[PDB]
Order: structure tokens, then sequence, then C-alpha cells
């Protein structure tokens, strides 16, 4: 069971094998492949995967708030899994791009404003609004 | 890619989906400096013939349920539209009660203009909420 099989167990969506070769694709993935790259992926494990299922599976997983479909800075459509916490975002001001980074360190910090305040940190949100230099 | 507008950046601190017709409106409403509702539709129609004013009007009032514009009348009797004040503190939201505890952290803006410097940015602005439940 990969990761984003397993999330799509969670939703109670519809698996067959050729979604599961999709899901397991996504989930091997060191980097995080375009459309053109998944169904490479996906076919060189069973050529009976259509580049249609994929397009209509990966769309599936994005309903689904399963996968993100997202621009890491080269305009291209790619895809990675949606994780277990929400990672924080640096926007791009003259682009409107978004950078999504994670923090220990402001995490930490988030934790202690929280502790001293007496409370338990359940979740955040942060955005950064930033200028290229 | 587009210019993040003081408008839209507004949106983006509410979480809201930036649709193309949302965009060009807070983009409008970022370059007019009170308009009503004709003036942005005008302004938003020179930019993208096939917006509505149903749309417009929609969307401005969306904007102000959810505090990003304030609406005022004048004494002309128009509706009119300014960006709403924004906070100065960021926020520790006790979820249980819906309260709000208002703070401040030098602290953590210090982290957050080292995250934009290491990422080839000038931090122009930040938003924070932190989600709690009491100890």
């Amino acid at each position: 069971v990969s990761r984003i099989e397993q999330r799509c167990i969670d939703k109670g969506m519809k698996m067959t094998d050729q979604r599961r070769v999709i899901a397991q694709v996504l989930s091997d993935s060191a980097d995080h492949p375009d459309v053109e790259e998944v169904y490479r992926r996906a076919t060189a494990k069973d050529p009976r995967i259509s580049i249609a299922t994929v397009y209509r599976t990966v769309r599936l997983f994005e309903e689904e708030s399963i996968l993100e479909r997202h621009d890491f800075g080269d305009g291209r459509a790619r895809y990675e899994e949606a994780p277990s916490e929400h990672h924080d975002h640096l926007i791009d001001v003259n682009s409107a791009r978004v950078i999504e980074f994670t923090s220990p360190e402001i995490e930490a910090l988030q934790r202690e404003i929280a502790r001293k305040h007496g409370f338990r940190l359940v979740g955040h949100r942060l955005e950064l609004y930033g200028v290229p230099l």
C-alpha cells in the first residue's frame, strides 16, 4: 500500500490496479513528476495504462485533495503528495508563484508562543510575501 | 504569472481561491483608491470585457464579508469600497472558544526574513495564524 493509495482508501475512492500503479509511481518518484513522467513510469510498469487514464487519475487525485498540482519554478504542472501537515507558503508578489517551505525552527517558536499563553499548538497557517532580490 | 496586488494579498491572507475574475477585481480595487461598483465594473471590463456587473458586485460583497474591504456611503448614496484595516498583530486562536490572543514576535519575524533571504527574496509582508487548545 503506497502513501497515495492509503490516501485513496481513506477517501473511500474506487481503486483498481491501474489506479494503484499510478498511485505507486507518484509515491515512489524522487522528483515531482509532470503528467508525461507519470505516464512513462506507469506504462513502463503496465503497458495497458492509457495516457487518458493517467490524466483522469491525476485530476481525480487533485479533486480529492490527495495530490497537489504545483509550479516549482519551471512553469510546469508537477505533482506532489499532499503532506500530512500543510506546507508554509512564500509568495513571489511579482509573479504569484508559491514557494512551499518547511521551517522546524519557526515551528519551534510557534510552539513556544502557544505554550507561553497556556495553549497546545494544534495547527497554523503562515504566508510570507516577497519580492525577488 | 501576475503581480499580486495589495488586495489580492489580503485574499491570500484569508486562503481565498484566486480565480481569474477575482484577481482582476482585486487588481482594479488596488489601483483605484472609494470606487463604487460601477467604477470597479468599468475598470474590470477594460481588462476582461466578459466580466459582468453581477460578478463584480458579488465579488466586492464577498471581500466585504471576509473583512478584506469596507463599504461606506460618503453622502452621495453610493456604496463605496476601500481596503479594510489590517491587523498589526498576529493571532493565536483558541479554537474551542473562538477567542483571539494577539501577539507580536520580533523573533519569528527575524526568522521569516531569513527564509525569504534564503530563497532570494526581500519580505514585504506576512500573516501568521496559530490554532491552539488550552493546556
